């Protein structure tokens, strides 16, 4: 009376059946005829507008549906808690991918569907218009906050009414009055302690004194830095020697007896920043004399713990300099905008297709130079803060990416006029029959656009394809403009839920064991 | 054998029941034939008239239309939260206005809900005379009971006969005969302790020494005001004085000690004030000089603790002040009545549109200005003083929306005079064939004529459009007239009507997460 | 409850909707097509591709289908469990080899069957290609990820440039800097505690060898000896008192710990040993005599440790021991692999064929030589390095197997150079009818390479030159070669699939009983 061997067709048609009623929650839900959906609790009816929760909340109780179900939510929510709207676009074309019953062979009909979505992205981010004012953000406000509170739309109006991109910050409201919105100068950077007797401090982890000697070694130090036999000497009463460096911090935190037990009354200090990312010689950089504190050192094994070539207790600069659980410089002179002024206009290059990667020195440079605004909100009930916490985090997401990534035209407009780039791009019959069927079935594109316009009538797509609906136009029959979805969601969001619709019809069975 | 989805055709008959067998069961209970509904009890059952716990004990049995109707038993205690009555209005027509089972679409059969309402809400600021007179209250008390008690309305009404809405206090009675309605020396606020030290006498509560000086700091106090090192030290053996302060706390409650453990002998007294509310030019103007407690402050972050500008001794005057449990101040002198008639005249005068939101005096700003009566009625057992408390309660602030907003004319009345007011707003064809059936279907507004006459006969509505209606004319064979029904219930009450009627029509989906 | 007796023919179709819905499982997940199968937890699900994990996993509910697919998954895991991938050719070709389940007659062309197939790997042990340099394995590393990352593809090769057969081991860390070749000698076998005070430490349990006087069982201690206190007493600041015991230790530990534990208390060791093998005498010998345990004890348990033979405790030398989980070394000295590991060495003479007898034998004696690569995983963001992590995972898995089992042509090329070898046969023709249909049958050889492409198609046996060996190698539908499998897979599957298709149809009932 279990799950078992379901072969194949009562597993054919067990995902045939939660791609369905899992499409058609929110394949009625979108847009501005915004229709509801009440969600159950363990407490009361909740009613909701978008496919967020609803897609939390797709629970079936046969454990084989649930079960299938588990996986076409997952990556269509983990997407909007990567950027915070976008769901209802992925979980809508994983249904319109799913037309691709037959066509899961490697070689042929995903070949020409890895490099035909290739050329869809590469329209798509050929395509993409620099949505980076806030004046169509209060356009992008109007759906991405379902018109509910445009406080929080003038708080981020507020932030980024201030300079672009500071510390923004994370922070709710137990206490009931004062919203609050501080502008503060903090650069606020990882970097932390390896044991509690490294550090001066042991409450907040300040350093006491300022002018405190540091020793910038970037990389994998692999000289086993127990050795500090001179080194440390030069500064063996004076003060703390910090070290700080990438991850490779070896065994030697279990040698740090042969100075904390051994001899060496000195405050020594060694721990890495932040992770894996392109920053070997600007990690360093925005620490080091370009910001007034030592050596702008190269990832390398060279110059061991030995020896330095000279350290001092006059060695920091006259600003705010303290370690903490992530170590805090106050007062940055120039290097960090000569860093943030690179990185930005590197995220003024590469900001229109949007590949990441190659420019995520963004992971940190661009998220540290502009300094700091702190904020606070009014919270009367734990509930409706949370909510309005939920809705900061879709506003502040949606204005990274009016930032940072863009902001796209209209909705379906990016597949409609990629329509006319599949007409662009090769049209003929390709290495099979199948591919041919292919490229007819991503002439179905379209059906975004199709299905928002069959929610206002009529769905009428295809004549569509040619002029009318351009520029960011998607047109209905009330206004035809003024309305723009947002950028990375439609992108990103689009390529993984193709690899939903390539997987999700790739399965073919059940099991339950226990692992 | 649990929750699923059920779409369309699981939830088009399964939410377009539980606006039937909850409609019945509030539509049956109106009027003279007051159809009774026999609600279980634990206990054996009671028998009742009034649709409050005819729509709160609205069970089923299956969690599904359970969880439906959980948001249209909600809109009935909300019309309760408003005014008290008025709960079969809305249920009557959110099922009047559930002809939106298909209307979807965006602009036309949705703008004509939402234009539409608004222009029924410039009729009801047109339309409503604001009825002060309590002859017209005995017109109200006829049927806004459900026909069933008018000992304590003779009550409200002797009040209304003796000098108009006092502080009416708030207290029950063990006893059978006798019903006690006295006037006393009183102006009425409470308070007491959020630390154990922070009340004066431990015997009667009673304050041994009067004239004290009263400094306030009504504002935001974040360091919970022991600020009093000079003017407590100048009545440092005298009296304690008696402060009044704002609801933040911070940190600082552990370091009051500045003041409890230090110097000072004193015997201090602290405790909150109300909330904020939005007729701010009122409700703060009362708390801080027609009180006459101390000083009027202003709002502000300056001035800090270094040095005040002064305190004297004879800022008060020769009037009952003294501090108990709660505090008794008698005769206060010059403002009360020419205020009254401004803030009266401020309240009538440009806000005859009436929207809610802007005449809340009828909170409690009121029960500050007018002196006291105390009230003591028949009450012998908890169950059935509970009940007549309730129904207390129903009646009284439908008195006093009587009393500071108004009582419109009566049931017929505002539908079929609002209906000819869809006869001076547009009844043609309108701009869309959906906005002419919608105007159409806000034509059976006079489904309220039909629901009234329909008890007795005829519901002939085409022929009584013209001269008939007034007052409340949905002809029985009885008076045709002389009755009136309340204000704020047929705006508010109507609004959220409204407005669930428009939700519970497109909701077509119930889901499960669970927390 | 109702296990019983299935009679007979109900266990005819208890077994063959075993091997064919079995067969059906991972006959699709071979190949490029490879359909997944979603593995269930008792959590959320698992989704997977090969057969290992669904072997695993292949649980129907019933306690007689269980019964059934626990003797067709018995070699699917053992075969991974041998190598690493063997089991979804085992396990689909066992259905493939169960149509002799019409031929249940079988002793005359059995007899003839599993010659014939002795034969068959004896043609497929001629079909060999011993793929140990780089020369090929170049083309493998290069097809196994189409070259994704030069440090992933050629860094494991540098390894296998200078240090010998090494166990290779991977981690993570979050940083870009060049990965942490560790060669560190230290080799793995197994000893853990008993009791915790048997150990000198509790946090890594790393002894701390001095003096070390061992008493060596070598054997199953099977004497039962509580009389190990004697010795123990005779030395016990003396030495370290080590005895070394087997897997197998009775329960004289229960009269052990309440003995040594106690007064008689010194450093004692008795707990296990590696499994019984010729390194189960080894391990305890080349760190023996040579380096401080001491000299060959047998098989056996005799001589306790009422008193030793010799006392050797200072027999320190260049080495180091710390006891674990499973105790290793560090940095040893003596000749503990030019003793046994030259013999293994020239053992691998047999790796033209590489006999079943030695498969197991020179892996676990051999392989326990000297340095261990010990890497961290890079990568300038969580997903890329996710990605090489399980790439190089999958990469030094084929790696290993070329050093250890060889690298054949693959896809049917085994196989269908198998059917072309039967075809111009096994040159007894078979005059018996029974061998004649079986030889036909074993003409179904070619059954994995023509499902495997059939997938696509094509295979049949008129068009082996054209799509089976054309072009003369592995051949996908592309480039028509440049594919390998591991040897010993299409070995090891064919052998114990012959010993699934000799049983499930020469089995006939199903009984119950515990015993």
């Amino acid at each position: 009376t279990e799950i078992s061997f379901t072969n194949k067709n009562d597993t054919r048609e067990i995902v045939d059946e939660v791609v369905e009623n899992a499409f058609s929650s929110v394949c009625s839900t979108m847009g501005p005829n915004g229709n509801y959906v009440v969600i159950n609790q363990l407490n009361s009816p909740k009613v909701t507008k978008d496919g967020v929760s609803v897609a939390r909340a797709l629970d079936f109780n046969e454990a084989r549906r649930n079960m299938i179900a588990k996986i076409i939510t997952e990556p269509s929510i983990k997407t909007d808690a990567e950027v915070g709207d976008g769901t209802t676009t992925t979980v809508f074309i994983t249904y319109h991918l799913y037309q691709k019953f037959k066509d899961a062979m490697s070689f042929a009909n995903t070949r020409y569907l890895d490099t035909l979505i290739k050329q869809v992205l590469q329209y798509i981010g050929t395509l993409i218009q620099p949505g980076e004012i806030e004046s169509e953000m209060f356009r992008n406000m109007l759906l991405t906050s379902s018109n509910y509170e445009e406080e929080i739309v003038d708080k981020i109006l507020d932030i980024y009414r201030e300079h672009k991109n500071p510390n923004i910050h994370l922070e709710k409201s137990p206490m009931l009055p004062a919203d609050e919105v501080k502008m503060t100068k903090e650069i606020y950077f990882e970097g932390s302690f390896p044991i509690e007797t490294q550090v001066p401090a042991n409450g907040a982890y300040v350093v006491g004194p300022e002018k405190v000697g540091v020793v910038l070694i970037d990389g994998s130090i692999r000289a086993y830095p127990t050795q500090l036999i001179n080194a440390l000497l030069n500064r063996f009463i004076d003060n703390p020697v910090v070290l700080m460096a990438r991850n490779f911090e070896p065994e030697v935190i279990a040698a740090i007896n042969n100075e904390n037990q051994r001899l060496g009354t000195s405050r020594i200090f060694a721990y890495k920043v932040n992770a894996a990312g392109l920053l070997g010689a600007g990690t360093i950089d925005d620490l080091g004399r370009l910001l007034n504190i030592g050596p702008v050192f190269d990832v390398n094994s060279v110059d061991p713990a030995l020896v330095k070539y000279n350290d001092v207790t006059l060695w920091l600069g006259r600003k705010g300099i303290l370690l903490d659980k992530s170590i805090e410089e106050v007062e940055s002179r120039a290097d960090s905008i000569l860093e943030g002024l690179d990185n930005r206009y590197e995220a003024l290059g590469i900001i229109e297709r949007q590949t990441p990667i190659g420019r995520e020195l963004n992971r940190r440079i661009g998220r540290l130079r502009a300094n700091n605004v702190t904020i606070k909100v009014t919270g009367v009930t734990v509930s409706d803060a949370s909510e309005r916490w939920a809705r900061y985090e879709d506003v502040m997401k949606a204005a990274r990416t009016g930032q940072q990534f863009g902001v796209i035209p209209g909705i379906g407009y990016g597949y409609l006029m990629a329509s006319k780039w599949l007409e662009a791009n090769v049209p003929q019959q390709s290495d099979e029959k199948l591919e041919k069927c292919r490229i007819g079935l991503i002439e179905v594109l379209r059906a975004q656009y199709e299905h928002l316009t069959g929610h206002d009538g009529s769905a009428e797509n295809p004549i569509f394809i040619d002029l009318v609906t351009g520029q960011e136009s998607d047109t209905p029959m009330n206004v035809y403009d003024n309305a723009a979805a947002t950028m990375i969601a439609l992108e990103g969001a689009w390529q993984t839920a193709k690899t939903l619709g390539k997987i999700s019809n790739v399965m073919g069975r059940s099991n339950t064991n226990y692992a």
